[PDB]
């Protein structure tokens, strides 16, 4: 009956919907390949553009994300840091929500 080793195609039922439901669980293996449920966090695919698109056509997540191209820019400047998190600006901020400055 097991002719087929599961490990890598065992998906689920709920992996070939559409829109996918793996969006609320995934239930297949580490070896899908589904942009449904290859996402990270929470983001989109806009935001693993090159430059980033969040900014351009709409960000999805929030100034948690450690990317730097959607996020909010800091108060500090060069060689003045404010927060006390150790960065010098939007450039050197890769801080999270956590900034007053944002
Ligand atoms: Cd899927
Ligand atoms: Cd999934
Ligand atoms: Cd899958
Ligand atoms: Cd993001
Ligand atoms: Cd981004
Ligand atoms: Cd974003
Ligand atoms: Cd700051
Ligand atoms: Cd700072
Ligand atoms: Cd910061």
């Amino acid at each position: 009956g097991s002719m087929s080793s599961v490990f890598g195609a065992g998906c689920t039922d709920t992996c070939k919907q559409t829109p996918c439901g793996c969006g609320s669980g995934c239930n297949c293996k580490e070896d899908c390949r589904c942009q449904s449920c290859k996402y990270g966090a929470g983001c989109t695919d806009v935001c693993k553009q090159t430059p980033c698109g969040c900014a351009t056509s709409g960000c999805n997540c929030t100034d948690d994300c450690k990317c730097q191209s959607c996020s909010t820019a800091c108060k500090c400047a060069a060689g003045s840091c404010k927060c006390g998190k150790g960065c010098t600006g939007p450039d050197s901020c890769k801080c999270d929500r956590s900034c007053s400055c944002k």
